[PDB]
């Protein structure tokens, strides 16, 4: 994926083998105190209320433009689907794959 055009929060790529689901996450540095998190469906596509997450952290700047990036990764016991969500400033974004989520293979 390439920067996002406007929106405030959109997954780069993302990684898995089965076994730990990781990536990297497009986030517009709107302001200092950022929460990035990975909202994710189970192998049984549950999403338990939200409930399965994984907090991203900061991983670096982008050079030349108003994104940075966030990185994640954990061991998951299964994943059918996942979405981001972004809060900063009293105000929440989302990246959901154009509603759909990003579905994962196996
Ligand atoms: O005393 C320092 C500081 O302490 C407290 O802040 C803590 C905070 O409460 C915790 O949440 C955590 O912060 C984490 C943060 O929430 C995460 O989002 C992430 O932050 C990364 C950013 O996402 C990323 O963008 C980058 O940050 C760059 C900024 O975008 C860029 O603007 C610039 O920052 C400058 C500030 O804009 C400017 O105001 C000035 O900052 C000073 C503050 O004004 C002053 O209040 C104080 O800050 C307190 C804070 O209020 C407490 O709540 O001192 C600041 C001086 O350092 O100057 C900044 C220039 O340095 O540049 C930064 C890059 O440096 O990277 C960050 C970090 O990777 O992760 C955060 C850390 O986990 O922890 C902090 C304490 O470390
Ligand atoms: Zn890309």
């Amino acid at each position: 994926a390439s920067i996002p055009s406007s929106a405030s929060v959109q997954l780069d790529s993302y990684n898995y083998d089965g076994s730990t689901f990781s990536g990297k996450i497009y986030v517009k540095n709107i302001a200092y105190s950022k929460k990035v998190t990975v909202v994710y469906a189970d192998g049984s596509d549950n999403w338990n209320n939200n409930g399965n997450i994984i907090a991203a952290s900061f991983s670096g700047p982008i050079s030349g433009s108003n994104y940075e990036y966030w990185t994640f990764s954990a061991s998951v016991k299964g994943i059918k689907e996942f979405y981001i969500k972004y809060e900063v400033s009293g105000k929440t974004y989302y990246d959901n794959n154009n509603s759909a989520n990003y579905q994962v293979s196996t």
